[PDB]
């Protein structure tokens, strides 16, 4: 019983966090095997910022301009390269704590855990989603750049996010671990329009199923809807279109609860049109969209990690 | 920028989680040095449950009736004792991953991180508060007993909760790591009245300060209130009394924001009386009470852990 915004256990990632310094700029890096990955803007000066030429900036640097600190221990940089918006620092020592890992570029609507760090030291862990507009609503202060997002599957850490910047609305932008930004963003100080966000419909449906699994049925109704008629209402409320593939993905939850997907869509329609009239669902007065179908199955089923 | 329900990094605790089996009952234990701590009801049969005599039950057990598994490795139990509602299993091997630790019995209104585990393996981490009625609103399934709650301060893990049981409302009850229940609960299957819960006023105020720090002032007003007149309104809305000690604890946040505590109390009063009229605070449509003053300072300041 219960339902919480649950992060993955962070231990496998904590062992990979380091501090990278170049000049007066210090941020975090990710140490896997003998490579440290970090945002390339570590190489920039404040005045380099409106349109840095990173190729030009990096050619002017030497291995010895990079200081990497793992705990108390300085790691010697023996090589460096740039891949998209990430810098790869080859170091003299392979990380003995390297977990089994992969790099993944996630789709909008997928969730991940963030290990927020400062000066190479973990501060906290929380769950995020990749928004439809390719921002994340994180909690990041000065010094958190290079903090990473991840998912865990059995023993394998799948890294999917590295933090780079804050947008004027207070939301966050960054890259995959190959250095490609999510969204239209670039690592320069130029005005940058974040698209208008939308609500992740398939996730709202997943969380309504979680509410049912946990014993709460008050928002259910006797109605059904067609997919087409549901999507007409979704559009009006700034919800993402629901596809047949989303319907299929919700199959396991529909089967467990005995509530067909399009019957749950009729409940969501009624909630969008009527509100909650002072009632809550899983302790929220808003419809929650940062749980995927898999997140619900995981937490209502008790999957663990090796 | 941003504000999330943030847990502590769990790595130091993950290294301490083990599986304990006695008969047909399997749950989690906490392995520190050469001792494994777990709920004493691991020794019970289903039929032992309405009023077990645990002294009588334990005298009938031998070291070899306890199976402890750390990962793939079986640890030999070489001694056993009962302390209140926890069983202490002395094992042949000291845990090489034992962190610096303490055991703490927390006050109602304090928060902690839970590492939910199953069969000795961590599943996820989330933040909880000890409610005024000494329950927690966790996420726990069959097999999660023996999962622990904790706080971290520099390098020191302060354990404060071990999970034992679920109450009929879906909330959770358990003990400190010395085996004393929080609240009036006992580890038997007898009807057990959980008191009527209340909202943690000092924490709501802390979270309103967090909202201001993060740039949002819409709920502020020009009014002030006396403590006495605030508490008269608190009572009507089932909020805990605010004391002068709470006011003092909110000092740092009041100083950082330039908003006196009793001025923030006037904003909360107006929110209780008027509602939010369709507005949100830090992404919530409800007033959030599971952040302490210290949690806010930590997350709006970037404290890390050694
Ligand atoms: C990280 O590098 C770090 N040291 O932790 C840093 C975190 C931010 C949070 C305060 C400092 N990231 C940057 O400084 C990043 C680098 C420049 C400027 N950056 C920003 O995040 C700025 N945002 C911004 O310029 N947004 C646009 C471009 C107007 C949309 C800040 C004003 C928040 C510093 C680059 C290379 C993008
Ligand atoms: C843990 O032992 C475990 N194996 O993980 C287990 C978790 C619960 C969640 C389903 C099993 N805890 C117990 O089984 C615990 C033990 C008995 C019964 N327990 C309960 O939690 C029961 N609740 C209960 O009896 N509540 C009262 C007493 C009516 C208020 C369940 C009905 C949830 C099993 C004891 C010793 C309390």
């Amino acid at each position: 019983s219960g339902f919480r915004k649950m992060a993955f256990p962070s231990g496998k990632v904590e062992g990979c966090m380091v501090q990278v310094t170049c000049g007066t700029t210090t941020l975090n890096g990710l140490w896997l095997d003998d490579v440290v990955y970090c945002p390339r803007h570590v190489i920039c000066t404040s005045e380099d910022m409106l349109n840095p030429n990173y190729e030009d900036l990096l050619i002017r640097k030497s291995n010895h301009n990079f200081l990497v600190q793992a705990g108390n221990v300085q790691l010697r940089v023996i090589g460096h390269s740039m891949q998209n918006c990430v810098l790869k620092l080859k170091v003299d020592t392979a990380n003995p704590k390297t977990p089994k890992y992969k790099f993944v570029r996630i789709q909008p609507g997928q969730t991940f855990s963030v290990l927020a760090c400062y000066n190479g030291s973990p501060s906290g862990v929380y769950q995020c989603a990749m928004r439809p507009n390719f921002t994340i609503k994180g909690s990041f202060l000065n010094g958190s750049c290079g903090s990473v997002g991840f998912n865990i599957d059995y023993d394998c850490v799948s890294f999917c996010y590295m933090h780079h910047m804050e947008l004027p609305t207070g939301v966050h932008a960054g890259t995959d671990l190959e250095g490609n930004f999510y969204g239209p963003f670039v690592d320069r100080q130029t005005a940058q329009a974040a698209g208008t966000d939308t609500t992740i419909t398939v996730n709202v449906l997943a969380w309504l199923y979680a509410a049912v699994i946990n014993g709460d049925r008050w928002f259910l109704n006797r109605f059904t809807t067609t997919l087409n008629d549901f999507n007409l209402v979704a559009m009006k409320y700034n919800y993402e279109p629901l596809t047949q593939d989303h319907v299929d993905i919700l199959g396991p939850l529909s089967a467990q609860t005995g509530i067909a997907v399009l019957d749950m869509c009729a409940s969501l329609k009624e909630l969008l049109q009527n509100g909650m009239n002072g009632r809550t669902i899983l302790g929220s007065a808003l419809l929650e969209d940062e749980f995927t179908p898999f997140d619900v199955v995981r937490q209502c089923s008790g999957v663990t990690f090796q």
